[PDB]
């Protein structure tokens, strides 16, 4: 008997303003006290946003790493490991949000003469949270493309943070690939047009993406094809529309072509930025990760409408996550997913929501492509039931008494640290959760060592990636309930 291979690492997200909106580290004593509570609980490490708008706020290449180095030193002196998000997106910006950190002002200034640097919807609304993938390779930003800006930021990060890498503090780099750091389109802009559980919209109207579609359609002898015009609006349900209804036009030749184009572009965006990230971090003992959004609403209906508009071309007979996983394979990149805490019974009926099945699909897809898969909780939860649902997803086949289980999450990251988490009953529940994630073992500072990051393998075409889409395979079997509950 040796249950060590069952241990699942637990990380905790730091507050969104771990570094102030002014790019100053001003809550060090408070954070130190909170981290003492995480260490008392056996936590493996923390995760933090490394905000582009804070570090490169002055001007091109004017990186100010002062505050982040102070934070990382504090985390190192607490004996915790660190997952760093390359946060190329706006923090907050929605109604009610306390912490609001835009992308750099000088980047947004380019948008005054070129508003098409932003994802744009069918009514022309610009989303200012992230740069459209359509400008990934367009040299619009004082001579640099968006991908060059991302690569240069990561290079400066590596140079400045080399001692934390070499000391084994920084162990994961999560590459932000869209809104909220997630590889998606901003199809559900809460407080800017959408309310849950609207189907969302296709956000492909910027001129760069329109030109790209035109070129793609021309290559296949259909220059006249346009984006679908029967798709309704953000807060529709699928049967309100001809595109997304049961037996609707999403099934047609033109529908399939558009959906493939839209979702393929997201895949290509991830591939090209990961290739740069891999070049930056080559030889360091880190894992590179991407974050896939958890679009559980409308999963139960044939069109999977909200997944479609987010950019995940996922249908009963088409695995829109295994394609993403296949793209990650050459990079040895991991998937960081969400919704690990959700039960289907906790969702509203009208949302046609299946987070459990979605989680099972994404985890199975990653595992079939040989990836490490990690997860977060989608929503704040402090209760045993939530922890038990996370535990089930962390070890879907339960505990192997004598070696590693057949599948397990490589890690779990808890959203998020606050004073509320680390007092009272909330703290008691959280500590017991960490024990169970660790298979009732103490913290292992040596667990899951990373080899020096090898160079990405050969670039594969979109057609090669899409071989993963079909046939759609059933998920690996998941236990209904954890065999190691909190109690
Ligand atoms: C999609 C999932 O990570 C939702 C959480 O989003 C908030 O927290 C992350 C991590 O701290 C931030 O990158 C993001 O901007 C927040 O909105």
């Amino acid at each position: 008997v040796n249950v060590k291979g069952n241990y699942v690492q637990v990380y905790v997200m730091l507050p969104l303003d771990a570094v102030s909106v002014n790019n100053r580290f001003e809550k060090g004593d408070e954070l130190r006290a909170q981290l003492r509570k995480l260490v008392e609980a056996g936590v493996d490490g923390v995760m933090v946003d490394v905000w582009w708008g804070l570090v490169e706020g002055k001007g091109p290449k004017a990186y100010d790493w002062s505050a982040y180095k102070q934070l990382f030193e504090l985390v190192q002196k607490a004996g915790l490991k660190l997952q760093a998000i390359m946060s190329f997106h706006q923090c907050g910006g929605n109604v009610g949000d306390a912490v609001n950190i835009p992308i750099p002002q000088w980047v947004r200034d380019v948008g005054t003469r070129d508003p098409d640097i932003f994802y744009t919807d069918g009514h022309g609304t610009r989303n200012i949270e992230y740069l459209t993938l359509g400008v990934d390779n367009q040299p619009l930003f004082h001579g640099r493309s968006a991908v060059q800006m991302y690569a240069d930021y990561m290079t400066s990060f590596r140079e400045n943070m080399k001692e934390f890498l070499d000391a084994g503090v920084i162990v994961d780099i999560e590459v932000g690939l869209g809104p909220a750091g997630e590889m998606r389109y901003p199809s559900y802009p809460q407080s800017h047009g959408w309310s849950f559980p609207g189907i969302g919209e296709f956000i492909c109207y910027d001129k760069y993406l329109q030109a790209d579609f035109k070129a793609a359609a021309a290559a296949v002898g259909h220059p006249e094809w346009e984006f679908p015009n029967d798709v309704g609006q953000y807060n529709d349900t699928p049967e309100r529309t001809q595109f997304f209804r049961d037996n609707g036009t999403y099934l047609s030749e033109k529908g399939r072509f558009f959906l493939a184009w839209y979702s393929n572009n997201l895949i290509k965006h991830g591939d090209r930025i990961l290739d740069e990230a891999n070049k930056v971090f080559l030889g360091y003992k880190v894992q590179l990760a991407i974050k896939i959004s958890g679009i559980h609403w409308w999963y139960k209906v044939p069109s999977h409408a909200a997944e479609l508009t987010a950019g995940y071309y996922n249908l009963h007979d088409r695995d829109g996550y295994r394609t993403i996983a296949r793209m990650l394979k050459r990079h040895r990149a991991s998937i960081n997913f969400t919704c690990a805490e959700m039960r289907d019974s906790e969702q509203s009926s009208q949302a046609m929501s299946a987070p459990e099945e979605l989680v099972q699909q994404v985890l199975s897809a990653g595992w079939r492509e040989g990836l490490n898969v990690a997860c977060e909780n989608a929503l704040p939860r402090y209760d045993p039931t939530a922890y038990n649902t996370i535990l089930r997803n962390a070890r879907p086949h339960g505990i192997n008494q004598s070696g590693p289980p057949e599948h397990k999450l490589f890690g779990f990251t808890y959203l998020r640290l606050s004073n509320q988490l680390v007092e009272g009953q909330n703290y008691a529940n959280f500590k017991t959760f960490v024990d169970r994630m660790h298979a009732n073992l103490p913290r292992d500072p040596y667990v899951d060592p990373m080899a020096p990051l090898p160079r990405s393998g050969p670039e594969i075409s979109i057609e090669m990636i899409l071989q993963a889409a079909q046939p759609k395979l059933q998920p690996f079997p998941f236990q209904e309930h954890t065999d190691l509950p909190v109690g």
